[PDB]
Formats: C-alpha cells, structure tokens, sequence
C-alpha cells in the first residue's frame, strides 16, 4: 500500500516549478545544479520517460544506453574537446588518461556507427537513449530548467542521402508532436536557426509558458512558426519615401543612444538609425551593420552574413576608433572606410539622422543615392509584434516558449571528421548524411508546472498524475473507517489505478491533508469517515472542482471509472 | 513497423580483443549485445539493452514488493559530503574525483551512502516515518585499476542500491531479513542458480554482512558449503575449525638443524623428505601498537586468512607485512628462518598448529630450523585464534558435515552499518519517548550489469547463449525464406502481427539470400532466442510451419491453425 507515512516530503527558487518542487516533495537539492528525483518526483519523471520511449520505438528507433564517460581522444577527432567550451565537464582517471563526463553523445555514436555500419542495407537506422547528461552550466538556476546534471533523450540517425534524412527527419518530428500532445501539453514547432540564410535544418518544440526564455513568432493567418532568432522580417513600408530635405551636419554631443538623438532633436525613432561594427570573415577586417533606430540586431542573422566572422565578434572602441576616427555614438554609412550592411527597413528610409563618423557629430536629412550610394541590403533585425508575415500571409505574434525539444540536420560533419563511410550499392564511398534529436526530459517536468498551476498547487496533465486517486480517511484509527478505506483502495488497485492513502494520524488535520493533496496535483481525491459510512456514502472532489460532493458506496467504482 | 534482423544484429565482424577471456564477454560482443568504447566503459547496443531492462524490471518490483521507495540520486556528488564520511581520502583510488568550472571539488558517485545520509538528515524529521527503506537503479563508476571481463569488472556499470533506516537493531533486522528474502525472489525470477552466504562486511563497513552468488566455474570467489547443513559463507568469512581432535603426543626430542637455500616450504619438505603437515609458516606483520610486530603462524599446507588476521586486535588492521630490513632488525633472521621459538616479538598460532607434534620451524637464526618442536615442553603456547582459509574436507563449523568449496560470480552483497554514518553525519531523530537516536542503518547492492553477464557464464553451450526465460531478448525468431516472395512475406507478417498482439517478443530475419538460412539460424541461436519459426512455400502449401526449440535437437512441423495454441505451450 502507497501510504503518505513514505512519500510525502524558498530562496534559491524563483520560479513557480522549482518552487513547487521542492514544496510538493519531488526534487531536493544536493548542490548547485545537482537534484535527486524524491520517490513522488521520481513517478512523474518515469510517466514522460515510457511515452518518449513509445513513440520513439513506434518511429522505428533502437534504444541504446551509451556511457556517461567518454575519451578526449573522439572529441579531439570532432574538435569539439575544445570547441564545446567551459560546460565541457573535463577530468583525468588514475593513469592520467583524459575524458569527459557527456553533455551529449555525437561522437560516442559515430563511433559505434563507424565500427558497426558497413552496408547500405543497414540504412537508414536511427539510435535513441534516454540517460543522464551533464553541462557545467556557469550559473544553475531555475530548479531542473538549467540543472548541471539533467536527463535528456537523444537520437541519432544515419543515411546514404539528403532525402532519406529528410524522411526520418519528419517522422522525429512527428514523434515529437504526439510525444508533447500526450503529455498534455500546450506546444508549438517552430523554424530554428541551422548556421545559413534560408533552409529548414532545424526545428524547436516549446511549451508556450509566461516565463519561457525564448520568444517565438508566429503568424496569425498562416502555418508560419519560428524562433525570432530564425524569423524573417520584412518591411511594414512599401517604396522608399522622397527626398524633402537637405544633408545637413550638426554638432550632437552628450548623444551616444537613439534616445538621445530622439528626444534630443525631436527625431521621430523612424528617422534614426544604430551602426554597430563587427568583425568581417576577411582576417583583420570590419563590417558595420546597420538597423533602424526602435529595431534591434539580430545576432544569428548578423553572424549568418558571409562577410561577417561566425561566430560574431563586436569591434573594441579602439578597433573602430583606428578603422573610422569616431567612436560608438557618432557612426554611421556616410564617408565609412569599411564594409556596410543595411537593413530592408533601413533601405527604404529616408531625410533619416546617422553619426557622421566624426565625434559628438550627426547628419540630419540623410537621403540614399542622393548623398551616398546604397550599401548591400539584407535582413538583419528581429521582428517585432504586429510586422507582416515573411509568407505574406498575415502579421505576427511573439509568445514566451519554454524548449523542450531541438531537432537538427547535420549533415557530413561528423562523418567527415571522425571517417563514418559505408560503400554504396554502386560501390562509391558515402559519407553517412546525419541527424540528431533531443528532447530535455527533466526539463518537461518543471515545463509542465510552469504551463499548469494555481493557487493551490501542481495542476498535472493527467499523463504525468504521480496518481490518479487519493483516499482521504479521516480518523483511519476508527476499525470501521480503516475496513472501508483498504477496501476501496484494494478494489480500486485491483482494477488498475494508481491510488495514494493518506495513513497519517490525528496530528495531520484533515484541511493540512486537503492541501497536500491538491499542492502535488492529484486529479481526483476520495474521503471516508463513519458518518459518510453510516449513510453509505463517499466524498468526492476533483483537483480542479469548486466544491466536492458525495457519492453511493456502491456507483463510486463506475463513477471513477468514467473520469478515469 | 516490425523489429527486424538489419537493424538489431549490426556488423558481421564483432570485436575479437585479446583480453576476451571469460565467456560472457565473448558472447556478449559476438551477439551484438554490448561493444566497448574504452577501457571498462561499455554501450548497451539494441540487443543487450532488452535484456539490461528486464533484470531491472524484476529487481524494481521485487524492492517495491519488500516496501521499498525508488529515488534517483545524481552521479556527480559534492567533495564536501565525501570529507563528512571521511570517505574522500579513505575510499582510494577508485574513487574518481574532479574539479569543474568554478574549481569546486565533486566525485563520480560509486556508491551513495553519503548522498542518501544527507537526504535523510533533510526529509527524515519524524520516528513516525521510520522504518523506511530507500534504493535506486543508478549508473556508478569505479575507477577499476585493471578494467577487465567485459561487464564483470568494469568502470561504469549499473548498481541497484537500497538504503534503510531504523531507529533500532531489532528494525533494522527486520528489513534486513526482508531484502534478503526480496533478493532470494529476484535470482529466482531471473532464473539463476544461486546461494546467499555469510559475508565480511569489507570497506564498506559494520557488522553483518551476506553476500548472493551465482554458481559458475570462472567465479573469483571462494564460497564454502556444508555437505549436510544449510552452512554457507565466502572463505573469507568461513571458521576454520581443526581436522585433529587433540595434540598427538611428543615422540621427537628437539634439536637444532642446518638449512642453507631453504626458504620455502617445498624446500624444506623436499629437502628433509617432512610431511608438509609437520611444518609451520611464520608471516610477520605489523602490530596495532605502532612500531611494533606480530608473527601470525599457520600449517605448512595452509593458507592466511588477511581479513581473519587484520581483525585480531594485536594486529594493524588493514595488514601491513613486514619488510625484510624490519623483520631482521626485530629477530636477527630473515624470512625463510623465522619461528616461534625464542621469539622476541608476539606470536599467535592457528588452531591447528596448536594441536600440532614434533613440528619443524625456523629457528631465528640465519640458515637453520628446529625438528620436533612440541608445545609446553620447548616452549609455551602463544594465544590461538583463527587465521587460515578452509580447505576442502574440513570440519562444518557448524558442527554438521564436512565442506565443500565452489566458485561463485557475486551479483549481491547485503550490510548492516550501524551508526557509523549517522554518526559522523550528524543524522538523529527523537524517539517516542523523546530521546535523541543516531540512526541505524543497513545498505544493500545488486550489481544489475554483472547480473547480466553471469547468466550467460552460467549458461551457454557450443552453439552460444542459453537465456533464462525471463532474460531472452526476444522469445520467438520469424526467419522466412524468400521473404521478397510475396507469399511468404504476407504469411510472415501476419504471423508477425498475431503474436505481437498476445504480448510475445518477436524478432524477424529481413536479411537477403547473401545471409544463408544455416547462418541465421545460428545466429539467433547464438543471441539465445528460445523458439525459432521457419516460413518457406514448401511449408504454406502443406499448411505448416516449421518450428524448432532453442534446446531441440530436431525440427517438427506446425500446423498453422493450432499456431498459438503450441507456441503458447512453449513459452510456459
Ligand atoms: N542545463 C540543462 N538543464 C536541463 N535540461 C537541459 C536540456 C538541454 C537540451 C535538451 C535538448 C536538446 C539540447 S541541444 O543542445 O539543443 N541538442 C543536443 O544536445 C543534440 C540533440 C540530441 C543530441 N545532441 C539541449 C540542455 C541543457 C539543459
Ligand atoms: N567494477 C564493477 N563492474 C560491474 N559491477 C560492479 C558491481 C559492484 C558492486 C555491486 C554490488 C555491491 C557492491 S559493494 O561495494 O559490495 N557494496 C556497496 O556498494 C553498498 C551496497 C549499496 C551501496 N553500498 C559492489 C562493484 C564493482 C563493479
Ligand atoms: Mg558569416
Ligand atoms: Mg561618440
Ligand atoms: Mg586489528
């Protein structure tokens, strides 16, 4: 018998799901970053694990379960030993041989593929695990959303061609659609960022939740879905407004912000334009990109430029000082020694105010072609709330999403680097085309909290209930009480439902049990007492139930039954 | 969506290293089970990973039967919980340790009494929550000096380990009892042959101990049985009692012998034609005193017992022997020469040298022995105590029957802690009467990867791994052939779909007419799969199937409308 006597169990907790974590009795903290799942926590986090696994397995992928501990000597061969950065978990055993603890396995995999696959007949196959990584993020934070140690699910699939990717590639995704529809929740897919201009390599799933920390762009009118690191802007004008006025230089000091210019000399924001000054690709070079005044950079779109250094790197006031002979405040594209990439909003202003490119000075009247050549034009900004669909179908939206999910094409790079071929049926050497899959299965769990809760606690998606019923005897000390209730929960055990007994004893009150029921998030709750007994009824409230309501002992079985 | 051969057998050519020893290793890589990443580190390919899953499975609903709570404690761990222990600079180094970004200290958890201990100090505020029993199925790792045996000795491997809590010895017991009639359930379901056997608690620690062995000729492990009693214990644990009844009486005066090149036991016995029972070793060791020595004696034919040795509390426990340039110092003789007779150092002697006669020995001087030594009349008899490992034929000490000993794989391993945790931890909870009680404390280990491999050190034959019941991959092959004729890929998967749907384990063999029928069939013979059905045009115009058991000598033909009643059968 499930007793309360077992399971049940502020500061550092910020949002709502690691608040309610820690309360409900799910997680606790062992250090930064670093959360044992508590045996209530741990019911939830199996529920998410064994429907990721369906669907998976139903997609057609083998479940693997590869080490947590992995040689320097494969991540040297893909470069990402180095590359991967200060989350990178390094550490050396006791013959001082190097490795890391995995915050992901591409290379772990390629290195089974190499050794395992060498026929085509084997194509495509795709390799899934569900097991515990480890980032050494910089600063953990937000309970189990930006953990050190989490449990991710992460697929792996292999092909001879472009199109045999894309196949697997949209069955993943698939997946991953009925995977977070099953856990009842309110998602959304969404274009993501794969390193060009165009292309759809990669795709995001996010739980539309109030504290999401990415926003996420959708059209109002059409099927259009992107992170706004990944979607597009166009315009809001049409043509290129005329020349009404004259170039003009004016003495601006005290102005290095649009604010400055705006209020200062009573500019519209419309009129104003921000240079900010990167380095180019070209060794040693800079390029000035350039965005309306109320518009912001988009650093994926800025790094994504052919001209520009991937990934970005702002130039240092005294690089821009050397190349320009002004500082950041006072540039702008007139009489600019360096590379110029505008904005299409910028491209179509006009009798607009830029940095001169002399200090503490500005033009005014500033009209393209008339008093410099247009540079080249390119998308650079985020799109903001209401800007026309990049389809043409519609205007968008910006929601908060909270990434539970992050698929990728990968193409050859780790099959060229780490020498993954397999001969094809014409006997050509092929460097496996690759793909791989992650979902954030520990983040799904404060996800959920996050999207569902109230006053009162945990409203869990009934997917993910830790259980489905809980018995509520008041006085479970009375022998009458205590033959009805293991009664109830031996009958409704028998026919296959998860039931919680609360056995505390008269020092918990019947309002604390009330209350710890609702705050884990259990959907349904039963109370027993003699008085209920005596007419032959039970109490029955659901979680999210204004008021409860009694029961015949005897429809309560095909009562419950129904809701569940 | 069928579970085919193409995609679950991978590569033809398997790992074939030099350190594959043990059959389980071999086995293991040869059916596509597990393929190593380096040393002591090992994936789990589609095969193997079926069969890790059902051990854990049956491990899972056996703990929750015996009223156990599943957590998931993490692998990195904190150096400040380790130094709490101790356990930081005591553990060794098996212990993996690390710095991260922020140049903090964290371990690689091999194991989790730490971690469960400053749970319980945070969660466990109440005596009505005790007693209560907490365990995980959890990824550890070992930094094993010598990784080897493929899954048996590796460095990260999957342990099951439970951890309960008492506020008294008597409670502890209880659960005690119940984890061990909970493993007894798990070997048994996983249908293994084994025997749980008193136990040295080891580093782990306390007082209590048994540990769960399956019978296998290549175990590392000496367990010891009574021939007539129910008495089992690991031949570190095991009592020696003597053959001999009584001291024989004296028939031989003593006297001193010249004995150049002779520092051996074999020596002396080839070389004074001695029966090797008339003569003694003497292993000198440093005592608990520091500084001082210990000379520990045993029959010439016997071994020293170290754990048996170390608990003596005139001895340094854990033993250290003493050099050459201590023991010549201490004596004035070096090995070779060394005996109990006008030694200046203690000396304690197994039982049964104590009933010993006209014994030779060392004489502590360079190059000579005594002949016919006899207690009490040339010197006086030291303390006695047990200091050697059993041998075969030995007295039960017990009292009942002679023992025996076999090899043993240890797939369990079950201690009572105490307080020695809850005390250096500071993990107290007021009793009913409102006193403050250190919590007493049990901890109880499945090692769930070794499981895996035992099965098949314990069962396999020529044609390769024979599955208990409850560990096959799969319990039914479909191996059609000509599956690209239409006829027999219809019948294929329709007999695939129908077996699936009353809950069977199927695997089917896709492969192309460039993997021979005589291949497949071992293959699926060599990943154990218990029951194969062939589906061939010959067979579907008869009407039949043909169909054949893992442990048949024969095929025999099926008639395809009595299918689930016979294939039922078998797998019951
Ligand atoms: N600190 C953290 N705490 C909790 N959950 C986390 C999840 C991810 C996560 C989850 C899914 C996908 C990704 S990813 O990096 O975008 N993709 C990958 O890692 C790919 C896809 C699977 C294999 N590699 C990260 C990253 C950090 C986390
Ligand atoms: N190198 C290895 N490779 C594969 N499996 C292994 C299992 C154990 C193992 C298994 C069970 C129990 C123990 S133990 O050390 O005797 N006891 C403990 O660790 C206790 C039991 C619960 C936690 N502490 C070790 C030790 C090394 C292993
Ligand atoms: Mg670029
Ligand atoms: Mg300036
Ligand atoms: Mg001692």
């Amino acid at each position: 018998h499930m007793r309360t006597s077992q399971y049940l169990l502020p500061a550092d907790a910020v949002v709502i799901s690691h608040q309610l974590l820690l309360r409900a009795g799910m997680i606790r903290r062992l250090a930064s970053g670093l959360y044992t799942w508590l045996p209530m926590g741990l019911r939830v986090l199996r529920k998410v694990e064994t429907i990721v696994r369906e669907e998976m397995n139903a997609a057609g992928a083998l479940e693997v379960l590869m080490p947590a501990v992995q040689p320097a000597e494969l991540w040297q061969e893909s470069g990402r030993w180095e590359q991967y950065g200060p989350e990178l978990l390094r550490l050396k055993d006791r013959h001082e041989r190097e490795f890391c603890v995995g915050p992901t396995h591409e290379e772990v995999i390629t290195d089974l593929a190499r050794n395992e696959l060498n026929s085509y007949k084997q194509l495509p196959i795709n390799f899934y695990q569900i097991q515990t990584k480890f980032r050494d993020e910089i600063r953990p934070r937000f309970g189990l959303m930006r953990g050190r140690e989490f449990i991710m699910k992460d697929a792996y699939s292999f092909h001879l061609s472009q199109d045999s990717l894309q196949q697997t590639y949209d069955g993943m995704y698939q997946a991953y659609s009925k995977i977070f529809s099953r856990l009842g929740l309110d998602f959304r897919p969404v274009q993501a960022d794969n390193g060009s201009i165009g292309g759809s390599g990669s795709h995001e799933f996010h739980v539309l939740a109030n504290s999401g920390e990415d926003d996420i762009v959708f059209s109002d009118s059409s099927d259009y879905a992107a992170n706004i690191e990944k979607a597009e802007a166009v315009p809001r004008e049409s043509a290129r407004g005329s020349a009404t006025e004259d170039m003009r230089l004016v003495d601006t000091p005290n102005t290095k912000t649009i604010a400055a210019l705006v209020d200062g000399f009573q500019l519209p924001i419309e009129k104003t334009i921000k240079t900010l000054v990167v380095h180019g690709a070209e060794e040693g070079t800079l390029v000035a990109l350039i965005v309306r005044g109320d518009h912001e950079l988009n650093e994926i779109k800025a790094a994504n430029q052919p001209l520009v250094a991937s990934p970005l790197v702002f130039a240092s006031e005294a690089e821009i000082r050397a190349a320009i002979g002004a500082g950041p405040g006072s540039l702008g594209p007139v009489n600019l020694p360096i590379a110029c990439i505008v904005d299409r909003s910028v491209a179509l202003m006009s009798d607009f105010a830029a940095g001169a490119n002399i200090e503490d000075k500005h033009y005014f009247g500033v009209n393209w072609e008339r008093d410099l050549p247009l540079p080249e034009v390119a998308d650079l900004r985020n799109v903001v709330e209401g800007d026309p669909s990049p389809d043409g179908k519609g205007t968008l939206v910006i929601k908060r999403g909270i990434e539970v999910g992050h698929i990728f094409q990968l193409g050859t790079k780790y099959s060229e680097a780490m020498k993954l071929s397999v001969l094809s049926e014409q006997g050509k050497p092929v460097n496996l085309i690759m793909g791989c899959y992650g979902i954030g299965v520990s983040r799904v769990v404060a996800a959920a909290i996050e999207q569902n809760h109230d006053e009162r606690g945990i409203l869990w998606p009934s997917a993910l209930a830790p259980f489905q019923i809980a018995l509520v005897p008041l006085k479970y000390e009375t022998e009458s009480v205590k033959q009805a209730t293991d009664k109830l929960y031996a009958e409704l055990t028998a026919a296959g439902f998860e039931v919680l007994l609360d056995d505390r004893d008269k020092k918990t009150s019947p309002g604390v049990k009330f209350a710890d029921m609702e705050l884990i998030g259990i959907p349904h709750r039963i109370v027993i007492s003699d008085r209920g007994l005596s007419e032959g009824v039970l109490e029955y409230k659901g979680r999210r139930d204004s008021e409860s309501q009694n029961l015949p002992i005897g429809e309560l079985m095909s009562f419950i039954t129904e809701k569940l």
